[PDB]
Protein backbone atom coordinates (compact mmCIF):
# COMPACT_ATOMS: atom_id res chain seq x y z
CA UNK A 1 0.00 0.00 0.00
CA UNK A 2 1.25 3.95 -1.15
CA UNK A 3 -0.99 6.02 1.31
CA UNK A 4 -0.74 9.45 1.75
CA UNK A 5 -0.08 11.76 4.83
CA UNK A 6 -2.64 14.13 6.17
CA UNK A 7 -0.57 17.24 5.17
CA UNK A 8 0.25 15.83 2.02
CA UNK A 9 -3.71 15.16 1.92
CA UNK A 10 -4.72 19.11 2.87
CA UNK A 11 -2.15 20.35 0.74
CA UNK A 12 -2.75 18.18 -1.91
CA UNK A 13 -6.65 20.02 -1.76
CA UNK A 14 -5.23 23.16 -1.23
CA UNK A 15 -4.08 22.70 -4.85
CA UNK A 16 -7.07 21.17 -6.30
CA UNK A 17 -8.66 24.31 -4.74
CA UNK A 18 -6.11 26.81 -6.26
CA UNK A 19 -6.10 25.29 -9.83
CA UNK A 20 -7.84 27.05 -12.78
CA UNK A 21 -10.49 24.91 -13.42
CA UNK A 22 -12.70 24.31 -10.88
CA UNK A 23 -13.24 21.11 -8.22
CA UNK A 24 -15.80 18.57 -7.76
CA UNK A 25 -16.39 17.27 -5.12
CA UNK A 26 -19.01 14.46 -4.79
CA UNK A 27 -20.60 13.91 -1.50
CA UNK A 28 -19.76 9.98 -0.09
CA UNK A 29 -21.91 8.40 2.89
CA UNK A 30 -19.49 5.58 2.49
CA UNK A 31 -16.48 3.98 1.78
CA UNK A 32 -18.81 2.20 -1.85
CA UNK A 33 -19.60 5.65 -2.45
CA UNK A 34 -16.32 6.72 -2.07
CA UNK A 35 -14.71 4.18 -4.39
CA UNK A 36 -17.04 4.31 -6.94
CA UNK A 37 -16.65 8.28 -7.01
CA UNK A 38 -12.54 7.82 -7.60
CA UNK A 39 -12.93 5.08 -10.17
CA UNK A 40 -15.39 7.81 -12.10
CA UNK A 41 -12.29 10.21 -11.68
CA UNK A 42 -13.11 12.94 -9.05
CA UNK A 43 -10.40 14.16 -6.87
CA UNK A 44 -11.69 14.94 -3.64
CA UNK A 45 -15.02 13.87 -2.02
CA UNK A 46 -17.21 15.37 0.70
CA UNK A 47 -18.76 13.79 3.99
CA UNK A 48 -22.18 15.77 4.52
CA UNK A 49 -23.61 15.34 7.85
CA UNK A 50 -26.84 15.13 5.78
CA UNK A 51 -26.02 11.83 4.17
CA UNK A 52 -24.54 10.35 7.23
CA UNK A 53 -26.95 10.90 9.68
CA UNK A 54 -29.65 9.89 6.98
CA UNK A 55 -27.69 6.72 6.18
CA UNK A 56 -27.62 5.44 9.98
CA UNK A 57 -31.30 6.23 9.55
CA UNK A 58 -31.14 9.72 11.90
CA UNK A 59 -32.63 12.99 11.68
CA UNK A 60 -29.71 15.59 10.25
CA UNK A 61 -30.01 17.20 13.95
CA UNK A 62 -26.99 17.47 15.47
CA UNK A 63 -27.15 13.82 17.46
CA UNK A 64 -24.26 11.93 16.28
CA UNK A 65 -20.85 12.86 17.85
CA UNK A 66 -17.33 13.54 16.39
CA UNK A 67 -15.93 10.52 17.15
CA UNK A 68 -18.69 8.83 14.66
CA UNK A 69 -18.10 11.23 12.28
CA UNK A 70 -14.41 10.64 12.69
CA UNK A 71 -14.35 7.15 11.92
CA UNK A 72 -16.73 7.16 8.45
CA UNK A 73 -14.44 10.23 7.56
CA UNK A 74 -11.39 7.47 8.26
CA UNK A 75 -13.26 5.16 6.27
CA UNK A 76 -13.11 7.14 2.91
CA UNK A 77 -9.38 8.32 3.16
CA UNK A 78 -8.85 4.71 3.83
CA UNK A 79 -10.54 3.33 1.20
CA UNK A 80 -9.44 5.74 -1.66
CA UNK A 81 -6.41 8.21 -0.26
CA UNK A 82 -8.49 10.92 -1.36
CA UNK A 83 -8.50 14.50 -0.13
CA UNK A 84 -11.49 14.62 1.86
CA UNK A 85 -13.60 17.96 3.05
CA UNK A 86 -15.70 17.21 6.48
CA UNK A 87 -18.79 18.85 7.10
CA UNK A 88 -18.27 19.20 10.99
CA UNK A 89 -21.31 21.22 11.79
CA UNK A 90 -20.41 23.87 14.56
CA UNK A 91 -17.37 21.26 15.85
CA UNK A 92 -19.78 20.07 17.97
CA UNK A 93 -19.73 21.79 21.32
CA UNK A 94 -17.11 24.42 22.33
CA UNK A 95 -13.80 25.63 21.39
CA UNK A 96 -12.39 22.83 23.61
CA UNK A 97 -14.84 20.40 21.72
CA UNK A 98 -14.06 22.05 18.44
CA UNK A 99 -10.03 21.49 19.32
CA UNK A 100 -10.78 17.95 20.21
CA UNK A 101 -12.67 17.32 16.44
CA UNK A 102 -9.68 18.96 14.85
CA UNK A 103 -7.41 16.48 16.60
CA UNK A 104 -10.12 13.79 15.15
CA UNK A 105 -9.96 14.61 11.61
CA UNK A 106 -6.37 15.07 11.63
CA UNK A 107 -6.05 11.77 12.71
CA UNK A 108 -8.18 10.18 10.51
CA UNK A 109 -6.18 12.14 7.62
CA UNK A 110 -8.45 14.08 6.98
CA UNK A 111 -7.80 17.23 4.30
CA UNK A 112 -10.31 19.54 5.63
CA UNK A 113 -13.50 20.85 7.52
CA UNK A 114 -16.67 22.45 7.16
CA UNK A 115 -17.39 24.43 9.79
CA UNK A 116 -20.72 26.76 10.43
CA UNK A 117 -22.08 29.93 12.01
CA UNK A 118 -25.22 28.57 13.05
CA UNK A 119 -26.43 28.42 16.26
CA UNK A 120 -26.66 24.40 17.67
CA UNK A 121 -28.45 22.92 19.23
CA UNK A 122 -31.50 24.85 18.49
CA UNK A 123 -34.02 26.07 22.08
CA UNK A 124 -36.61 23.72 22.89
CA UNK A 125 -39.74 24.33 20.70
CA UNK A 126 -38.04 26.32 18.04
CA UNK A 127 -35.88 23.30 16.47
CA UNK A 128 -36.74 24.63 13.30
CA UNK A 129 -34.77 27.84 14.10
CA UNK A 130 -32.26 30.11 12.05
CA UNK A 131 -30.64 32.06 14.23
CA UNK A 132 -26.66 32.17 13.77
CA UNK A 133 -24.07 32.91 16.59
CA UNK A 134 -22.05 36.07 16.89
CA UNK A 135 -19.01 36.70 14.74
CA UNK A 136 -17.16 36.18 17.28
CA UNK A 137 -17.86 32.82 18.36
CA UNK A 138 -16.43 31.50 14.93
CA UNK A 139 -13.80 33.41 14.70
CA UNK A 140 -12.85 31.78 18.31
CA UNK A 141 -13.35 28.40 16.82
CA UNK A 142 -11.76 29.18 13.72
CA UNK A 143 -8.68 30.36 15.83
CA UNK A 144 -9.05 27.06 18.22
CA UNK A 145 -8.65 24.90 15.15
CA UNK A 146 -5.90 26.99 13.89
CA UNK A 147 -4.17 26.65 16.80
CA UNK A 148 -4.40 22.71 17.33
CA UNK A 149 -4.24 21.83 13.67
CA UNK A 150 -2.49 24.35 11.27
CA UNK A 151 -2.07 21.55 9.07
CA UNK A 152 -6.33 21.31 8.13
CA UNK A 153 -7.53 23.03 5.28
CA UNK A 154 -10.97 25.38 6.73
CA UNK A 155 -14.09 26.07 4.92
CA UNK A 156 -16.15 28.40 6.45
CA UNK A 157 -20.00 28.22 5.92
CA UNK A 158 -22.28 31.13 6.87
CA UNK A 159 -25.94 31.52 7.13
CA UNK A 160 -26.21 34.84 7.37
CA UNK A 161 -27.28 36.04 3.54
CA UNK A 162 -30.71 34.57 4.45
CA UNK A 163 -31.19 35.77 7.64
CA UNK A 164 -29.47 39.11 8.35
CA UNK A 165 -28.55 40.13 4.68
CA UNK A 166 -25.89 40.22 1.51
CA UNK A 167 -23.39 42.96 3.21
CA UNK A 168 -23.67 41.28 6.77
CA UNK A 169 -23.03 37.86 5.23
CA UNK A 170 -19.53 39.76 3.58
CA UNK A 171 -18.68 41.17 7.15
CA UNK A 172 -18.57 37.82 8.37
CA UNK A 173 -16.61 36.09 5.57
CA UNK A 174 -14.03 38.69 6.00
CA UNK A 175 -13.89 37.69 9.66
CA UNK A 176 -13.82 34.58 9.15
CA UNK A 177 -10.25 34.37 6.68
CA UNK A 178 -8.84 36.49 8.71
CA UNK A 179 -9.28 33.90 11.90
CA UNK A 180 -7.87 31.67 9.97
CA UNK A 181 -10.50 30.18 7.31
CA UNK A 182 -8.92 29.28 3.96
CA UNK A 183 -11.95 29.37 1.71
CA UNK A 184 -16.04 30.54 2.05
CA UNK A 185 -18.81 28.72 1.74
CA UNK A 186 -21.74 31.06 1.77
CA UNK A 187 -25.13 29.57 2.00
CA UNK A 188 -27.97 30.09 -0.69
CA UNK A 189 -26.77 33.62 -1.89
CA UNK A 190 -29.58 34.79 -4.39
CA UNK A 191 -28.45 35.38 -7.98
CA UNK A 192 -25.76 35.89 -10.33
CA UNK A 193 -25.04 39.13 -9.55
CA UNK A 194 -24.50 38.22 -5.77
CA UNK A 195 -22.26 35.51 -7.06
CA UNK A 196 -19.90 37.45 -8.27
CA UNK A 197 -20.23 40.51 -6.03
CA UNK A 198 -19.49 38.23 -3.07
CA UNK A 199 -16.90 36.74 -4.77
CA UNK A 200 -15.44 40.21 -5.73
CA UNK A 201 -15.90 41.66 -1.93
CA UNK A 202 -14.24 38.87 0.14
CA UNK A 203 -10.98 37.79 0.12
CA UNK A 204 -11.31 33.50 -0.37
CA UNK A 205 -12.00 30.83 -2.51
CA UNK A 206 -15.22 29.82 -2.58
CA UNK A 207 -17.45 26.86 -2.30
CA UNK A 208 -20.88 26.22 -4.41
CA UNK A 209 -23.27 23.87 -2.30
CA UNK A 210 -24.86 21.67 -5.55
CA UNK A 211 -27.84 19.59 -3.09
CA UNK A 212 -31.01 19.36 -5.28
CA UNK A 213 -34.28 20.34 -4.47
CA UNK A 214 -32.31 23.00 -2.63
CA UNK A 215 -32.38 27.35 -2.82
CA UNK A 216 -30.05 26.80 -6.07
CA UNK A 217 -30.40 26.55 -9.46
CA UNK A 218 -28.92 23.39 -11.22
CA UNK A 219 -25.81 25.48 -12.91
CA UNK A 220 -23.37 23.65 -14.41
CA UNK A 221 -19.88 23.24 -12.49
CA UNK A 222 -18.28 25.31 -15.69
CA UNK A 223 -21.31 27.83 -14.95
CA UNK A 224 -20.31 27.81 -11.05
CA UNK A 225 -16.70 28.36 -12.26
CA UNK A 226 -17.35 31.54 -14.33
CA UNK A 227 -19.64 32.88 -12.01
CA UNK A 228 -16.45 32.68 -8.95
CA UNK A 229 -16.38 29.58 -7.38
CA UNK A 230 -13.47 27.15 -7.16
CA UNK A 231 -15.24 24.13 -6.11
CA UNK A 232 -18.52 22.51 -6.21
CA UNK A 233 -20.14 19.93 -3.38
CA UNK A 234 -22.78 17.44 -4.18
CA UNK A 235 -23.37 16.41 -0.98
CA UNK A 236 -26.65 14.16 -0.76
CA UNK A 237 -26.86 13.46 -3.78
CA UNK A 238 -24.52 9.26 -3.43
CA UNK A 239 -27.62 8.58 -0.67
CA UNK A 240 -30.93 10.32 -2.92
CA UNK A 241 -29.95 7.67 -5.67
CA UNK A 242 -29.16 4.63 -3.50
CA UNK A 243 -32.29 5.07 -1.34
CA UNK A 244 -34.53 5.18 -5.07
CA UNK A 245 -32.83 1.88 -5.66
CA UNK A 246 -33.41 0.62 -2.49
CA UNK A 247 -37.21 1.05 -3.06
CA UNK A 248 -37.14 -0.37 -6.68
CA UNK A 249 -35.75 -3.33 -6.06
CA UNK A 250 -37.12 -3.61 -2.80
CA UNK A 251 -40.82 -3.35 -4.29
CA UNK A 252 -39.90 -5.45 -6.93
CA UNK A 253 -38.97 -8.53 -4.67
CA UNK A 254 -41.99 -8.00 -2.79
CA UNK A 255 -44.04 -7.76 -5.86
CA UNK A 256 -42.61 -10.39 -8.35
CA UNK A 257 -40.77 -12.48 -5.76
CA UNK A 258 -37.97 -12.04 -7.66
CA UNK A 259 -35.02 -9.49 -8.54
CA UNK A 260 -35.33 -10.86 -12.06
CA UNK A 261 -36.24 -7.54 -13.74
CA UNK A 262 -33.21 -5.38 -12.24
CA UNK A 263 -30.45 -7.39 -12.71
CA UNK A 264 -29.22 -4.74 -15.50
CA UNK A 265 -29.25 -1.56 -12.51
CA UNK A 266 -26.54 -3.86 -10.69
CA UNK A 267 -22.72 -3.30 -10.50
CA UNK A 268 -21.38 -7.01 -11.53
CA UNK A 269 -19.04 -9.52 -9.37
CA UNK A 270 -17.00 -8.32 -11.96
CA UNK A 271 -17.12 -4.82 -11.30
CA UNK A 272 -17.21 -5.77 -7.53
CA UNK A 273 -14.23 -7.63 -7.65
CA UNK A 274 -12.07 -5.13 -9.05
CA UNK A 275 -13.61 -1.41 -7.17
CA UNK A 276 -12.75 -3.41 -3.85
CA UNK A 277 -9.21 -4.52 -5.39
CA UNK A 278 -10.06 -8.25 -4.36
CA UNK A 279 -7.47 -8.74 -6.86
CA UNK A 280 -4.53 -6.86 -4.81
CA UNK A 281 -5.10 -8.65 -1.83
CA UNK A 282 -4.52 -12.10 -3.79
CA UNK A 283 -1.05 -11.03 -5.02
CA UNK A 284 -0.41 -10.13 -1.49
CA UNK A 285 -0.64 -13.56 0.05
CA UNK A 286 1.11 -15.48 -2.90
CA UNK A 287 3.75 -12.96 -2.90
CA UNK A 288 4.07 -13.76 1.07
CA UNK A 289 3.46 -17.19 0.62
CA UNK A 290 6.55 -17.59 -1.62
CA UNK B 1 -39.64 -1.20 20.65
CA UNK B 2 -39.20 -5.22 21.10
CA UNK B 3 -36.58 -7.53 22.80
CA UNK B 4 -34.20 -9.59 21.83
CA UNK B 5 -36.17 -12.66 22.53
CA UNK B 6 -39.28 -10.95 21.34
CA UNK B 7 -37.41 -10.30 17.91
CA UNK B 8 -35.87 -13.86 18.07
CA UNK B 9 -39.08 -15.61 18.95
CA UNK B 10 -41.10 -13.50 16.26
CA UNK B 11 -38.65 -14.74 13.29
CA UNK B 12 -39.01 -18.19 14.90
CA UNK B 13 -42.65 -17.97 13.78
CA UNK B 14 -41.89 -16.43 10.78
CA UNK B 15 -39.82 -19.33 9.93
CA UNK B 16 -42.60 -22.09 10.69
CA UNK B 17 -45.54 -19.66 8.71
CA UNK B 18 -46.99 -21.25 6.14
CA UNK B 19 -45.61 -17.87 3.48
CA UNK B 20 -42.43 -18.43 2.79
CA UNK B 21 -40.46 -15.87 4.36
CA UNK B 22 -38.97 -13.18 2.40
CA UNK B 23 -35.13 -11.89 3.99
CA UNK B 24 -33.66 -8.95 2.20
CA UNK B 25 -30.03 -7.64 2.66
CA UNK B 26 -29.82 -4.75 3.93
CA UNK B 27 -26.27 -2.77 4.65
CA UNK B 28 -27.03 -0.28 6.89
CA UNK B 29 -30.13 1.72 8.22
CA UNK B 30 -31.16 3.28 5.30
CA UNK B 31 -31.53 0.00 3.11
CA UNK B 32 -33.35 -1.26 6.48
CA UNK B 33 -36.12 1.24 6.76
CA UNK B 34 -37.02 0.78 2.90
CA UNK B 35 -37.39 -2.80 3.23
CA UNK B 36 -39.22 -1.85 6.42
CA UNK B 37 -41.37 0.71 4.29
CA UNK B 38 -41.72 -1.63 1.50
CA UNK B 39 -43.44 -4.80 3.44
CA UNK B 40 -40.63 -7.17 4.46
CA UNK B 41 -40.53 -8.54 7.89
CA UNK B 42 -37.09 -9.48 8.44
CA UNK B 43 -33.94 -8.35 7.26
CA UNK B 44 -30.40 -10.00 6.47
CA UNK B 45 -26.85 -8.49 7.21
CA UNK B 46 -24.93 -10.08 4.94
CA UNK B 47 -20.90 -10.62 5.45
CA UNK B 48 -19.96 -9.64 1.62
CA UNK B 49 -22.36 -6.69 1.60
CA UNK B 50 -21.45 -5.38 4.68
CA UNK B 51 -17.32 -5.32 4.13
CA UNK B 52 -17.88 -4.15 0.69
CA UNK B 53 -19.65 -1.19 1.91
CA UNK B 54 -16.76 -0.60 4.25
CA UNK B 55 -14.71 -0.76 0.86
CA UNK B 56 -13.07 -4.20 1.96
CA UNK B 57 -13.15 -7.50 0.52
CA UNK B 58 -15.21 -10.63 2.07
CA UNK B 59 -12.02 -12.19 3.40
CA UNK B 60 -12.63 -12.46 7.32
CA UNK B 61 -11.26 -9.16 8.16
CA UNK B 62 -14.12 -7.56 9.72
CA UNK B 63 -14.20 -7.93 13.69
CA UNK B 64 -17.36 -9.24 15.54
CA UNK B 65 -17.46 -5.83 16.79
CA UNK B 66 -17.69 -4.29 13.07
CA UNK B 67 -20.28 -6.84 12.13
CA UNK B 68 -22.60 -6.20 15.90
CA UNK B 69 -22.29 -2.11 15.79
CA UNK B 70 -24.13 -2.68 12.40
CA UNK B 71 -26.24 -4.85 13.01
CA UNK B 72 -27.19 -2.58 16.01
CA UNK B 73 -27.95 0.42 13.44
CA UNK B 74 -30.34 -1.92 11.41
CA UNK B 75 -31.74 -3.14 14.40
CA UNK B 76 -32.23 -0.02 15.99
CA UNK B 77 -33.81 1.53 12.28
CA UNK B 78 -36.65 -0.93 12.08
CA UNK B 79 -36.98 -3.03 15.08
CA UNK B 80 -37.52 -6.11 12.63
CA UNK B 81 -35.98 -9.51 13.36
CA UNK B 82 -32.75 -9.53 11.76
CA UNK B 83 -30.48 -12.82 10.74
CA UNK B 84 -26.54 -11.95 10.60
CA UNK B 85 -24.01 -13.34 8.88
CA UNK B 86 -21.12 -14.30 11.67
CA UNK B 87 -19.01 -16.46 9.40
CA UNK B 88 -17.28 -18.82 11.47
CA UNK B 89 -18.00 -16.65 14.16
CA UNK B 90 -14.59 -15.39 14.15
CA UNK B 91 -12.16 -17.42 15.92
CA UNK B 92 -12.52 -20.09 17.77
CA UNK B 93 -15.02 -21.60 20.48
CA UNK B 94 -14.83 -18.74 22.78
CA UNK B 95 -14.91 -16.10 20.65
CA UNK B 96 -18.40 -17.73 18.89
CA UNK B 97 -19.42 -17.47 22.74
CA UNK B 98 -18.15 -13.44 22.41
CA UNK B 99 -19.83 -12.97 19.24
CA UNK B 100 -22.47 -14.81 20.28
CA UNK B 101 -23.73 -12.66 23.57
CA UNK B 102 -22.63 -9.11 21.33
CA UNK B 103 -25.14 -9.72 18.88
CA UNK B 104 -28.26 -10.73 21.65
CA UNK B 105 -26.61 -7.46 23.25
CA UNK B 106 -27.47 -5.79 19.86
CA UNK B 107 -31.30 -7.28 19.54
CA UNK B 108 -29.87 -9.67 16.90
CA UNK B 109 -32.73 -12.41 15.95
CA UNK B 110 -30.79 -15.09 14.17
CA UNK B 111 -27.86 -15.74 13.10
CA UNK B 112 -25.70 -17.70 10.56
CA UNK B 113 -22.73 -19.22 11.22
CA UNK B 114 -20.58 -21.66 8.24
CA UNK B 115 -18.52 -24.68 7.92
CA UNK B 116 -16.05 -22.86 5.94
CA UNK B 117 -12.23 -22.68 7.48
CA UNK B 118 -11.00 -19.41 8.42
CA UNK B 119 -8.24 -17.92 8.01
CA UNK B 120 -6.98 -19.38 4.96
CA UNK B 121 -3.83 -20.67 4.05
CA UNK B 122 -0.98 -18.78 2.04
CA UNK B 123 -1.28 -19.77 -1.34
CA UNK B 124 -4.49 -21.64 -0.95
CA UNK B 125 -6.36 -18.02 -0.33
CA UNK B 126 -9.22 -19.18 -3.49
CA UNK B 127 -8.96 -22.66 -1.24
CA UNK B 128 -12.21 -24.63 -0.23
CA UNK B 129 -11.80 -26.61 2.43
CA UNK B 130 -14.35 -26.88 5.58
CA UNK B 131 -14.12 -27.52 8.67
CA UNK B 132 -14.41 -31.32 10.78
CA UNK B 133 -18.11 -31.43 11.51
CA UNK B 134 -17.06 -31.32 14.90
CA UNK B 135 -15.82 -28.33 14.68
CA UNK B 136 -18.98 -26.58 13.88
CA UNK B 137 -21.07 -28.90 16.15
CA UNK B 138 -18.61 -27.74 19.05
CA UNK B 139 -19.18 -23.77 18.19
CA UNK B 140 -23.59 -24.75 17.71
CA UNK B 141 -23.50 -25.75 21.19
CA UNK B 142 -21.58 -22.89 22.27
CA UNK B 143 -23.98 -20.67 20.83
CA UNK B 144 -26.83 -22.80 22.69
CA UNK B 145 -25.43 -22.57 26.21
CA UNK B 146 -23.98 -19.30 26.02
CA UNK B 147 -27.41 -17.30 23.94
CA UNK B 148 -29.92 -19.63 24.10
CA UNK B 149 -32.76 -17.61 22.96
CA UNK B 150 -30.75 -16.80 19.53
CA UNK B 151 -31.81 -18.42 16.58
CA UNK B 152 -29.01 -20.37 14.94
CA UNK B 153 -28.82 -21.24 10.95
CA UNK B 154 -26.05 -23.52 9.81
CA UNK B 155 -24.40 -22.95 6.33
CA UNK B 156 -23.10 -26.06 4.86
CA UNK B 157 -20.69 -25.74 1.52
CA UNK B 158 -20.52 -29.07 1.43
CA UNK B 159 -22.14 -30.20 -1.40
CA UNK B 160 -19.73 -28.28 -3.43
CA UNK B 161 -16.08 -29.50 -1.98
CA UNK B 162 -17.33 -32.64 -0.64
CA UNK B 163 -20.13 -34.35 -1.54
CA UNK B 164 -24.57 -34.11 -1.37
CA UNK B 165 -24.01 -36.81 0.85
CA UNK B 166 -21.96 -35.20 3.32
CA UNK B 167 -24.10 -31.93 3.15
CA UNK B 168 -26.76 -33.85 4.46
CA UNK B 169 -24.75 -35.64 6.83
CA UNK B 170 -23.08 -32.56 8.10
CA UNK B 171 -26.46 -30.60 8.35
CA UNK B 172 -28.13 -33.04 10.00
CA UNK B 173 -25.03 -32.70 13.01
CA UNK B 174 -25.47 -29.47 13.10
CA UNK B 175 -29.52 -29.72 13.66
CA UNK B 176 -28.89 -31.84 16.77
CA UNK B 177 -26.18 -29.71 18.35
CA UNK B 178 -28.76 -27.05 17.81
CA UNK B 179 -28.98 -25.33 14.92
CA UNK B 180 -32.85 -24.14 14.09
CA UNK B 181 -32.33 -24.15 10.36
CA UNK B 182 -29.84 -25.10 7.77
CA UNK B 183 -28.13 -23.20 4.69
CA UNK B 184 -27.40 -25.50 2.40
CA UNK B 185 -25.28 -23.67 -0.35
CA UNK B 186 -25.44 -24.63 -3.83
CA UNK B 187 -27.77 -27.54 -4.06
CA UNK B 188 -27.71 -28.16 -7.87
CA UNK B 189 -31.45 -28.43 -8.68
CA UNK B 190 -34.65 -29.06 -8.05
CA UNK B 191 -34.00 -33.01 -7.94
CA UNK B 192 -31.31 -32.08 -5.00
CA UNK B 193 -33.40 -29.79 -3.20
CA UNK B 194 -36.37 -31.82 -2.56
CA UNK B 195 -34.23 -34.45 -1.69
CA UNK B 196 -32.24 -33.24 0.69
CA UNK B 197 -35.51 -31.75 2.27
CA UNK B 198 -36.70 -35.08 2.58
CA UNK B 199 -33.17 -36.23 4.25
CA UNK B 200 -33.21 -33.28 6.23
CA UNK B 201 -34.77 -32.74 9.63
CA UNK B 202 -34.74 -29.26 9.55
CA UNK B 203 -36.44 -25.63 8.18
CA UNK B 204 -34.31 -24.70 4.90
CA UNK B 205 -32.63 -21.36 3.73
CA UNK B 206 -32.61 -20.49 0.04
CA UNK B 207 -29.46 -18.10 -0.83
CA UNK B 208 -30.98 -15.99 -3.65
CA UNK B 209 -27.85 -13.97 -5.19
CA UNK B 210 -26.87 -12.57 -7.78
CA UNK B 211 -24.64 -14.15 -11.18
CA UNK B 212 -24.25 -17.64 -9.36
CA UNK B 213 -24.83 -20.75 -9.16
CA UNK B 214 -28.32 -20.28 -8.19
CA UNK B 215 -31.34 -19.80 -10.86
CA UNK B 216 -33.23 -16.90 -10.43
CA UNK B 217 -36.66 -18.96 -8.78
CA UNK B 218 -39.60 -16.76 -6.94
CA UNK B 219 -40.51 -16.83 -3.62
CA UNK B 220 -42.86 -19.18 -4.40
CA UNK B 221 -41.45 -21.70 -6.08
CA UNK B 222 -38.41 -22.05 -3.43
CA UNK B 223 -41.72 -22.44 -1.08
CA UNK B 224 -42.59 -25.59 -3.45
CA UNK B 225 -39.51 -26.97 -3.52
CA UNK B 226 -39.17 -27.13 0.22
CA UNK B 227 -37.49 -23.86 1.53
CA UNK B 228 -39.38 -22.49 4.19
CA UNK B 229 -37.27 -18.73 3.50
CA UNK B 230 -35.03 -16.79 0.80
CA UNK B 231 -32.26 -14.17 1.53
CA UNK B 232 -31.38 -11.57 -0.81
CA UNK B 233 -27.98 -10.70 0.63
CA UNK B 234 -26.40 -8.62 -1.73
CA UNK B 235 -28.86 -6.87 -3.65
CA UNK B 236 -28.92 -3.53 -1.99
CA UNK B 237 -25.27 -3.10 -2.25
CA UNK B 238 -25.62 -4.59 -5.92
CA UNK B 239 -27.91 -1.57 -6.96
CA UNK B 240 -26.19 1.07 -4.53
CA UNK B 241 -23.14 0.74 -6.69
CA UNK B 242 -24.70 1.05 -9.97
CA UNK B 243 -26.35 3.87 -9.03
CA UNK B 244 -23.52 5.77 -7.88
CA UNK B 245 -21.76 4.68 -10.85
CA UNK B 246 -24.36 6.64 -13.17
CA UNK B 247 -25.07 9.93 -11.17
CA UNK B 248 -21.10 10.17 -10.18
CA UNK B 249 -20.48 10.11 -14.43
CA UNK B 250 -23.16 12.35 -15.12
CA UNK B 251 -21.60 14.62 -12.53
CA UNK B 252 -17.88 13.98 -14.25
CA UNK B 253 -19.03 14.06 -18.03
CA UNK B 254 -21.90 16.58 -17.70
CA UNK B 255 -21.17 19.05 -14.96
CA UNK B 256 -24.57 18.39 -13.68
CA UNK B 257 -27.27 16.21 -11.59
CA UNK B 258 -29.84 17.47 -13.77
CA UNK B 259 -30.96 14.63 -15.40
CA UNK B 260 -30.90 12.06 -12.44
CA UNK B 261 -33.68 14.13 -10.40
CA UNK B 262 -36.30 11.52 -11.33
CA UNK B 263 -33.75 8.76 -10.15
CA UNK B 264 -33.66 10.45 -6.79
CA UNK B 265 -35.28 10.06 -3.24
CA UNK B 266 -37.20 13.43 -2.78
CA UNK B 267 -36.39 15.32 0.44
CA UNK B 268 -40.07 14.90 1.16
CA UNK B 269 -39.71 10.85 1.34
CA UNK B 270 -35.96 11.48 3.23
CA UNK B 271 -38.67 13.47 6.21
CA UNK B 272 -40.81 10.52 6.13
CA UNK B 273 -38.62 7.40 6.15
CA UNK B 274 -36.35 8.79 8.90
CA UNK B 275 -39.41 9.80 10.73
CA UNK B 276 -38.42 13.57 11.40
CA UNK B 277 -42.17 14.28 12.53
CA UNK B 278 -41.38 12.36 15.35
CA UNK B 279 -38.14 13.98 16.82
CA UNK B 280 -40.35 17.49 16.02
CA UNK B 281 -43.45 15.89 18.08
CA UNK B 282 -41.19 14.99 20.61
CA UNK B 283 -39.41 18.27 21.09
CA UNK B 284 -42.28 20.76 21.01
CA UNK B 285 -44.73 18.29 22.97
CA UNK B 286 -41.94 19.12 25.78
CA UNK B 287 -42.08 23.00 25.05
CA UNK B 288 -45.19 22.79 27.01
CA UNK B 289 -44.34 24.98 30.15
Amino acid sequence: NKQSTQEELANRFRALVEANEILQIPGAHDAMAALVARNTGFLALYLSGAAYTASKGLPDLGIVTSTEVAERARDLVRATDLPVLVDIDTGFGGVLNVARTAVEMVEAKVAAVQIEDQQLPKKCGHLNGKKLVTTEELVQKIKAIKEVAPSLYIVARTDARGVEGLDEAIERANAYVKAGADAIFPEALQSEEEFRLFNSKVNAPLLANMTEFGKTPYYSAEEFANMGFQMVIYPVTSLRVAAKAYENVFTLIKETGSQKDALSNMQTRSELYETISYHDFEELDTGIAK
